[PDB]
């Protein structure tokens, strides 16, 4: 995948070159997007709009830490959609990791989560955040145990997932027509054209449920209607049945 690779570490140890090789990234000097390795973290920038700043995955601070403390945890809309209740903490597979925001919430409540991400740049950003997260003296311990990243496509990797999770969470990038962070991220990640193909394999893998995030008025994934869903402001979480063992 092409992208402008920028080194702002001053180390000269080849960290960026190793990272590009590992994720199969190709340097593109005139690319609209830039992946920058800084002394603090790996971030993504929209070169034509510096005012938007850079975005990076941070499980320890910022917005994720604020949501963990004030979001409600088991009380979150996504947590109730996955079925979290009482001492029931299902194993979850987030087939569309992205920035890992929803994944982190579920793992923070107590769920064991496996994240899948096929975009090499996104995966690189998540892996850097995970490295910093695992290193945290406070959450590093449980984070490493309840949140793992898998670089693969859920369209074909979901089938052979073992052990089978009770729930599969789906939030592919929808073709939005209607903040800074989102503008930068969406400039990289366009609509996932083959998203409708995730429902079938997801319902076969999950033993209990499949949750699909959908914005208001957006059609259900794969046009498969469902009577169950958690509704919040702006979006809803469609709930489907899985395939019991
Ligand atoms: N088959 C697939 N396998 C892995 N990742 C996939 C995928 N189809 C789409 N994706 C990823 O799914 C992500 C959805 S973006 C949503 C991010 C997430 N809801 C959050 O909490 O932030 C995108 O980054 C896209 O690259």
């Amino acid at each position: 995948m092409k992208i402008c690779l920028i080194d702002e570490t001053g180390a000269g140890d080849g960290a960026l070159s190793v990272l590009a090789a590992r994720w199969g990234l190709e340097h593109d000097e005139d690319n609209l997007m830039a992946l920058v390795l800084t002394p603090e973290h790996l971030e993504l920038r929209k070169r034509d709009e510096p005012k938007l700043g850079g975005i990076f995955v941070d499980f320890v601070g910022g917005a994720m830490a604020h949501r963990r403390k004030f979001g409600g945890g088991r009380g979150e809309a996504v947590a109730k959609a996955v079925g979290i209740k009482g001492d029931y903490l299902p194993d979850v597979v987030d087939a569309t990791a992205g920035l890992g925001r929803d994944a982190f919430v579920l793992a923070s409540v107590g769920c064991r989560v496996r994240m899948l991400e096929r975009n090499p740049v996104v995966a690189a950003l998540l892996d850097d955040g995970l490295a910093r997260g695992y290193a945290d003296a406070e959450i590093g311990g449980w984070l490493q145990e309840r949140l793992q990243l898998i670089h693969a496509s859920s369209l074909t990797a979901l089938t052979d997932i073992t052990p089978r999770p009770q729930v599969v969470y789906l939030d592919p990038m929808f073709p939005h027509k209607q903040k800074k962070e989102m503008r930068v991220f969406q400039s990289l990640v366009g609509p996932d054209l083959d998203a409708d193909g995730l429902l079938e394999p997801a319902r076969l893998l999950a033993t209990k449920r499949v949750v699909v995030k959908r914005p208001d008025y957006a059609p259900p994934l794969a046009n498969v209607a469902t009577p169950n869903a958690v509704v919040t402001k702006g979006h809803r979480f469609d709930i489907y049945a899985g395939t019991p063992v």
